[PDB]
């Protein structure tokens, strides 16, 4: 079938310019606002740039080098035209329907599959591109999370981790560039963290992406946990794993064993590098994980490793990812 | 009678902060969210740090230096207690009631004068202090409104130039940090210029700030307009006005004129200076408009004269003073 | 002949990348490091991301797509290889050697001109494409500035503003991104403004690009001056020029000529837009100016007219023109 | 005896403010710039702000308050009057003196103490007050060096997990505000991570920080590593210390330890808080290290710690703290 999304905000534009780029067709896109409003932030991104082909609308569709997309503003998903628009497939970023009973919501749309692009609850099943995702049965499997951005970059690495070497427990930070749930100046929140000046601050913040890795790495089921540091950049972050490890290692050996998931089983996904890159060179890398090899430390079995991840474009290419999975597999 | 805060944002805390130090009693703040939130902003501020005094509360005042402040969560300012409280001056800066109609709604709940920190539609008078404030009438003005952070800084500029050598036209811009009306990443919004990120870019917004000078000097009635650039800093704003004088003067003469203002009539509220400073000392500066000497410039008739202001504290001081000021005519 | 660039730093890498795209044949780069840091700050730049194609070293050469150019280490340009390497055009963009009597050294060197990629002091010429490109003489002209970055982008629209309507006095303000000659903390320089912390401050500064636009268009001769503002951005600057004309006309008049000028002789110099962006849009856009339509004010003869303009990108592309035009000429 | 300072750049001015609010005589500074800018720099700070004193200075002395202090631009240690000044410690803070072979010179001009404000190659001693201040031996140890900002802000935690608990190994990476020696745009430096435009990005960069620890707490050599990870911060950093316990503890055990610590032994040195703090909160503190008590998490005998500094001020202030102990254990 078609594919439709609910949500054209960061991830949701993006995953569109993907979905677009590969061929993919997206029938109908809903937000809460008007299509002028939604042609223009898809022509002019802020960190992507110029859309790369011709963008104009009229009051019922957006029109993108041609073709015709179907926008509307339903503030509902029970009442989004899904079935009538020839949508199979539902990506849901709006933010807000991440309870899979919400989420439900499109199905009696006449959407088949709905893919919460974050962490959901009560979902069917949490999936994570490169670590479980044979784990998709199409019989039983309809509200399907993605995971969020951090558990995507740690899984991958965690799962060569716990491969090779074994691990015993971990811990992480993520330095994280500053997201949407965010203030611009001091404004309240329901953390009075989140609740401050996002851009001349360091804000530490909870997260769960951490234990969240056990969904897809059972053995991981609570011996990790972590932490999360929101910084003043716009996109782009880092993961600063610090595992247990079952062995003694060196350097050498996590690094080699990460270099070799990353041009096999985890191509594509997991990215190794030995280059002196900063921020700026992994943003719009559409890799989950990109191991900076030359940072990692090893005091026996207690290994250091880092992970750099576009946390817009790289969960991008993967919410593009899981959607052709989906419907290969008869959605 | 007491002054009571609807909308405890930035300009409301730091309003409150100057009124607390002056020795007015607010008692009653209302916001839409929790105590423990609005003690906890009033605590710690991103930019003007830490509040000199203890603070507190229970699940119904905030207990600054011991004084209970009553402390609300009402939506609608109908059914706002400012009566009850022995609340006559309401100090509106949610930035939601500017439209004097609903502004009213203060009065039934038991208040004699509302002032909109903000430029209001339909209010009763537009002040701006050290320029027509000679001009409130305690029987007939219930509505007052302070204008915008830019009028008040071009005001008393603009008074001085006509005065001493009369303007033609003027046109002008402001680069001026951004606010909360801004967005963190590219989101929706009605003004598509500020619908992107606010940090990573120089953003041209419309602004009646100009416009609105004529309110109070009405010789520049259709003589006067201008543009704003929001830039990304978190406080402190800059005015570049090019006026276009009726006799040719030097930089010398201008510059002259404003520095005799600044030292007497104006004193408090124009500041004038010759040492080559920046932003960031500007920042918590109480005065309306601060004369940068060594940036101005005169083509014959035609001059361009510059004036920092920190567009949260130098405004913040000029609501206070004249809640202060109606306060001292009895309400 | 062939070119060569002394100096490979914001300016020189992206004028070469151009030179680079363009098919120009780059002999030796000269700077004060070694080919791997060349090589590396080519391959990765913060704005411009990636460098499109294969980048390698050795001792003595920097290999770009398999071509090898010659890359040294010299401190005096009496000293630079350019007759062994075959250069006949060498590009100044170090910024120390400005006053034409040091730039001199580059011909003593076997070059035969140099293009100053700043204001000049002691030039043969100084040109601005678009404005006065037809008088480089070949015979007569060595040592050629290309002006500033800001001149560049005031000059195509002061032309237009001087054909259709007459331009009797001007004052302009540029608020531009910070640029290598600042700190990025508090720290001694010449400047007691550039002597503080670019990222957190709006700086003002002098500047002698609107006396320039004189030297290209000579009827602005003692009527034109400004100033400018430096903000917290990486690159991308615009323009706020405040003009006051000889006939009364309309902002639609106004935006109609530029418009025009824009299609047709300034085609490739000048852009005009009607789009409501922002500073991120205009990033790696080739233009010397883009007026953007919607901000033009009109209060009769004063108009006021904003032109973008990406103080690396931009420029550049006019020094890959000039270059160009220069070989084109016969050296 | 009376102190010197070499230097007076961000460390050097931040320890004369302070040592003048103590009461501390500093008889010369030294630097490479002329005494307007000094007393300029001094005067205007971008993160401090206003100097609370009258400064004016003259072509050999600067003037804080009236006391004349004399002010010089020697480039070379040796030829430095530092005893025709009754100078007997001097504050090495430029930053290129950090090898003892070169702070040596300044007891060749006449002084017999030089602290050293960085790490240093062949001190004497390396001291971090509250952790090993006892061992300064006033005979023998004459060239100090105080450790860096992130040590200091190590080691008082680092001594409190050691004695309540035993630290079999840790490692720990330190998000940190940028510094001067990093640059503002791309620009060859030693570090290629360096080199990239520091306030558009985050810059994973090596520290000896955690193997300096073991300089101060013997029983951590070989067991403690990290790394820095510099943000568009302009002060103010905080540590993530994952370590790995003799023993199982609990969240509360740990914060309870380092609570008490504060309170005790430590006070004035490390600090202890349960708000919900964030990056802004702590600038301008005086503290070596604050622990965020919320933050701290435990796994069963690996636990995690967080603990902010203001990098500039908490260090100054250490800095201001050694100055006072070389004074009172007599020169
Ligand atoms: N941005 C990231 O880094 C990131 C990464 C991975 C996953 N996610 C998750 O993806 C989701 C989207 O985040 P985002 O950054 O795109 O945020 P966003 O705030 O840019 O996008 C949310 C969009 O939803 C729209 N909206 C709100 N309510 C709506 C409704 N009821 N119906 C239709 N439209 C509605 C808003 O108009 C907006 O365009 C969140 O769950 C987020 O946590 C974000
Ligand atoms: N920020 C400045 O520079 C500044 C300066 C001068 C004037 N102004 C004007 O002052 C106003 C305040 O803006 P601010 O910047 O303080 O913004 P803000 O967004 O920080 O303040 C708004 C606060 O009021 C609350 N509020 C919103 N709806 C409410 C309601 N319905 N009833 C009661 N409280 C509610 C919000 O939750 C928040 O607490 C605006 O009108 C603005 O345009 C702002
Ligand atoms: N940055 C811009 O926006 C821009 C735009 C227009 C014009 N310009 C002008 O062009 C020039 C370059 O500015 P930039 O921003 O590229 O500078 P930059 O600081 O980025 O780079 C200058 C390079 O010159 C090298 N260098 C220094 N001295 C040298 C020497 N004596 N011999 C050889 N190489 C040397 C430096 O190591 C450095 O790599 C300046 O004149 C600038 O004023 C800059
Ligand atoms: N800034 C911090 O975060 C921090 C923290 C702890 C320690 N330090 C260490 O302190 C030192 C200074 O750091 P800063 O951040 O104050 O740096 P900075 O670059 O601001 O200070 C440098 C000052 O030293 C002056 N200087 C340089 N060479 C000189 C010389 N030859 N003779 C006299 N004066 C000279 C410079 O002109 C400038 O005034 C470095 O060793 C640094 O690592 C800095």
């Amino acid at each position: 079938m078609k594919v439709g999304i609910n949500g054209f905000g960061r991830i949701g534009r993006q995953v569109f310019r993907i979905l677009h780029s590969r061929g993919v067709e997206v029938a109908l896109i809903n937000d809460l606002t008007d299509n002028k409003t939604l042609a223009h932030l898809l022509k002019y991104d802020s960190i992507y740039h110029r859309f790369p082909g011709e963008v104009a609308y009229d009051d019922q569709y957006l029109y993108v080098d041609g073709k015709a997309i179907r926008a509307t503003a339903v503030k509902d998903p029970k009442e989004i035209p899904w079935a009538e628009a020839g949508v199979g497939v539902v990506i849901e970023s709006t933010g807000v329907f991440t309870d899979a009973d919400k989420a439900k919501a499109h199905l009696e749309g006449g959407a088949k599959k709905v893919i919460i692009t974050a962490p959901a609850k009560g979902e069917d099943i949490t999936i994570v591109m490169g670590v479980n995702h044979e784990a998709y049965d199409p019989s039983r499997h309809h509200i399907i999370s993605n995971a969020s951005c951090t558990t995507n970059s740690l899984a991958p690495v965690m799962k060569v981790l716990e491969e090779a070497f074994g691990v015993e427990k971990a811990l992480m930070t993520t330095v994280h560039s500053y997201t949407n749930d965010q203030r611009l100046l001091d404004l309240p929140h329901k953390d009075l963290r989140r609740a401050r000046a996002a851009a001349i601050n360091i804000i530490p913040t909870t997260t769960g992406a951490a234990k969240a890795t056990a969904l897809v790495l059972p053995s991981l089921k609570g011996r990790f946990d972590g932490m999360a540091l929101r910084v003043p950049t716009a996109t782009g972050s880092i993961s600063d794993i610090t595992a247990l490890l079952k062995r003694e290692v060196t350097a050498e050996e996590v690094n080699a064993a990460l270099k070799a998931a990353a041009e096999g089983p985890l191509k594509g996904i997991l990215a190794y590098t030995e280059d002196e890159i900063v921020l700026q060179d992994i943003v719009m890398d559409p890799h989950s994980s990109i191991v900076d090899a030359k940072l990692t430390k090893a005091l026996g079995n207690m290994v250091k490793v880092f992970a750099w991840y576009d946390n817009e474009w790289g969960y991008a290419n993967r919410v593009a990812d899981l959607v052709e999975l989906v419907l290969r597999k008869g959605v």
